[PDB]
């Protein structure tokens, strides 16, 4: 029932994601010189260094907000990909599966702790 535990749990999951080779295209903002039309397709860029920075600055109130930004990294890749078989999109699906498998308990424990707090 620790209401603050999610933060270190998210920091550790971000460390795992950064050690994963599949995260490389998503570690920093998409380079507009490499993908000139990126902002014509994507309205809200997102990347793992921005998520880590937001977390470390104390600018996420809950793991749900962090989860929303991580899911936006994956939906941006899906929207930008020219093919469902592209290399970078294929990496995003594996990384998404790994992130969802690990964030599930973080979200569950946080919501349970918050419900206990207002019991
Ligand atoms: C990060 N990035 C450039 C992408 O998500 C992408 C998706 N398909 N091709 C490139």
């Amino acid at each position: 029932y620790d209401i603050q535990a999610w933060k270190k749990q998210c920091e550790e999951l971000l460390n795992l994601i950064f050690q994963c080779e599949d995260s490389e295209p998503f570690r920093q903002p998409v380079d507009l010189l490499e993908y000139p039309d990126y902002r014509d397709i994507i309205d809200t860029p997102m990347d793992f260094a921005t998520v880590r920075e937001t977390l470390e600055a104390g600018n996420y109130e809950s793991p749900m907000e962090l989860c929303k930004d991580v899911r936006l990294i994956f939906s941006n890749s899906k929207a930008y990909t020219p093919s469902k078989r592209s290399r970078i999109y294929s990496m995003s699906l594996r990384l998404s599966a790994f992130f969802e498998e690990h964030i599930s308990s973080v979200l569950s424990d946080y919501k349970s702790a918050l419900r206990f707090h207002k019991r």
